[PDB]
């Protein structure tokens, strides 16, 4: 299961809850695509807190968005992912874009906090 919070125009949090099949993936790129393409959101924080399993289609998921935020000075966020989950995204190369905090802090820090 998943959710998805616009916390500011720009800035959306997706929770992920146990694992992640095809029609969610779907559901997700189709609603968040649209977001960033004609809407306005540049930054998506993933919390992937409650994650309990990612495979290939997951890590997909993850990178298309960051194609779409690459056109728009986006930035991506994978928020506490569990020990299986946080071994796929080093193994995948997505290491860089994790940080442990809770779902306040990322926001804050994602270009640094504001001042």
């Amino acid at each position: 299961a998943f959710q998805l919070e616009m916390v500011t125009r720009e800035t959306v949090v997706i929770r992920l809850f146990g694992e992640l099949d095809h029609h969610a993936v779907e559901q997700i790129r189709a609603k968040i695509s649209t977001a960033i393409f004609q809407g306005a959101v540049t930054t998506i924080i993933w919390n992937f807190e409650r994650l309990s399993f990612m495979d290939s289609s997951g890590v997909g998921l993850v990178l298309g968005r960051m194609r779409e935020l690459e056109a728009v000075a986006g930035r991506t966020i994978l928020l506490n992912p569990s020990p299986t989950v946080r071994k796929v995204f080093q193994f995948s190369g997505l290491g860089p874009w994790m940080m442990d905090a809770t779902e306040e802090e990322a926001i804050d820090r994602v270009r640094g906090i504001v001042n």
